[PDB]
């Protein structure tokens, strides 16, 4: 059950998540997942990152999920489960701003 997790934040807001993101304490990789504000049923895994370029800032990932089970932000990758796919993005950045590391503080 996500509503479990306590990366899961359920519902708030994009501008919210980016309040909590975008504390100086968070390093690369602080995220929280919510619900899409605009599409039932899917939802967000909201990133943090930093560079020189753009300083602290956030990122925000749609995750779908099918009705034949998988959920994934790119298709070509999917997982059985929401936490599955935390846990593999925590070890590989693949086409997201950094990998999962801590989840973000309120
Ligand atoms: C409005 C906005 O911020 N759009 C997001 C997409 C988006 C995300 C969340 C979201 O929330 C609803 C809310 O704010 O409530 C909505 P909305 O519902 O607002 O329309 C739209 C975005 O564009 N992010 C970027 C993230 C960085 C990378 C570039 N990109 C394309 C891409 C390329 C590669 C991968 C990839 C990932 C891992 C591995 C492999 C490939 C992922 C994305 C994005 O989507």
């Amino acid at each position: 059950s996500i509503q479990a997790e306590e990366w899961y934040f359920g519902k708030i807001t994009r501008r919210e998540s980016e309040r909590l993101l975008l504390n100086a304490e968070n390093p690369r990789g602080t995220f929280l997942v919510r619900e899409s504000e605009t599409t039932k049923g899917a939802y967000c895994l909201s990133v943090s990152d930093f560079d020189n370029a753009k300083g602290l800032n956030v990122k925000h990932y749609k995750i779908r999920k099918l009705d034949s089970g998988g959920f994934y932000i790119t298709s070509r990758t999917q997982f059985n489960s929401l936490q599955q796919l935390v846990a593999y993005y925590s070890k590989h950045a693949d086409g997201l701003c950094h990998r999962l590391t801590t989840v973000c503080p309120t």
